[PDB]
């Protein structure tokens, strides 16, 4: 019923609004869009100032932290997710938030920076490039998926299903109660399609490639994690190791 | 039109089966009770690995030369794939390269179930038991593959669907390095209205079937970095281990 199909796609547009507080379209808006206050551009280390790579590597700490809360209040809106397996929604929300946190950074980037602090900086690629070995690695291969994923034209009306759909999966390791989570993600595959059916009559396939972007995402987060693992061997704040 | 995806999906079914020896249906019929014309010859030891004919491996040579073969039998495939030998050479090369083991795992999960793997041309058996004895490193090479085939086989995909899901795997265009990426999409998108159709006269009953293939593309993509892993640990460990130079290529 494409009744139920609306619904659902209003609702979870709804409540991505309510929970996330830079969306797509403002950040377009600041960014390629040029609208009152354009951001603190951030291009080099005295306008980074107004030690370094371990202060910006924390900085994106905080931010990631602050991230993980606004997409656990959302995932908590997707009917069904609360009504699950406590454990489940745990492990859904585990391996789920990293590739959520790269899907959404995709909308504060373009292929020259990216927005950072409520919209109100800019910190240029190429200044991000410039850090020091380890960490100058970092953010190149999320700007690399943000180009091609942004490349989709995607709106957050598409976006908060998609990022639904991510959180339900139903192959995360160490789920005790595969069935429901699939059903429900069956459910917001189908609300998906019917959205970018409806919002994109014109790009045809959309559906099918915005999935075939999940490919490229799952590898970035492993290598990603990969590099986190690496930090652990350059510089080795009490309550804060345990913060994050 | 619906017609001209038909005619589409039958020409890739047409050519996968000229191309393929060995199909889904027949490795079924093989591995099921089904047609005992032709039981295969089972390996699960040393000893029952003699009967058939250092242990892991000469096995893993075979494998190699496996993966040689097939890459030639994807390779003649891709070349009926319409709008794929028109491309930029270089983007022909391309594809190929990253194409080339995402094909392979799909493929090898036809020939498996959850004890083992059909072998040569399936007239043999291995089992999982077996791989996963193998010494050092060589017992964690298929296990992740088994892995991936019992969740890819709870599909129940046919031949039909497979032939048409193996195409949009070829014409990626997210691919690394590739020149042209305009003309990789418009067929990709054309191959995904045709895979899309398929699957909804295939399986009318099967909900959202087209997304959850789609997604597997993300099993699949682990496979081979985790594969990738592997191999660069062996040629370590193993410095008198022979690797086939059109596999080198195809790795980086
Ligand atoms: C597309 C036809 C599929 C034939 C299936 C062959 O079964 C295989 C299963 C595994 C491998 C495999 O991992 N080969 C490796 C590789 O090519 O990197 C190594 C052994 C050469 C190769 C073949």
């Amino acid at each position: 019923e494409s009744a139920d199909l609306r619904a659902l796609a209003k609702h979870l547009y709804d409540s991505y609004i309510k929970s996330f507080p830079l969306t797509k379209a403002k950040a377009r808006a600041i960014l390629t869009g040029k609208t009152d206050k354009s951001p603190f551009v951030i291009y080099d280390m005295n306008s980074l100032m107004m030690e370094v790579a371990i202060r910006i590597f924390q900085g994106c700490q905080f931010r990631s932290v602050e991230a993980v809360q606004e997409i656990t209040e959302y995932a908590k809106s997707i009917p069904g997710f609360v009504n699950l397996d406590l454990n489940d929604q745990v492990t859904l929300l585990k391996y789920g938030v990293h590739e959520i946190i790269y899907t959404m950074l995709a909308s504060l980037m373009n292929k020259d920076g990216v927005l950072i602090s409520e919209g109100q900086g800019f910190m240029t690629r190429e200044f991000l490039k410039s850090l020091r070995k380890p960490f100058g690695d970092f953010m190149e291969p999320k700007f690399e998926f943000a180009v091609k994923f942004n490349a989709l034209e995607l709106d957050d009306s598409d976006l908060a299903i998609f990022i639904a759909v991510i959180i339900l999966s139903g192959d995360r390791p160490g789920l005790l109660n595969v069935k429901p989570i699939e059903d429900i993600q069956d459910n917001l595959l189908q609300a998906l399609e019917l959205q970018l059916k409806l919002n994109h009559p014109e790009s045809s396939q959309l559906f099918a490639k915005l999935l075939q972007k999940m490919t490229d995402l799952r590898q970035i987060v492993t290598e990603h994690v990969q590099l986190l693992q690496v930090i652990k061997k350059t510089e080795t704040h009490p309550l804060l190791q345990e913060i994050y």
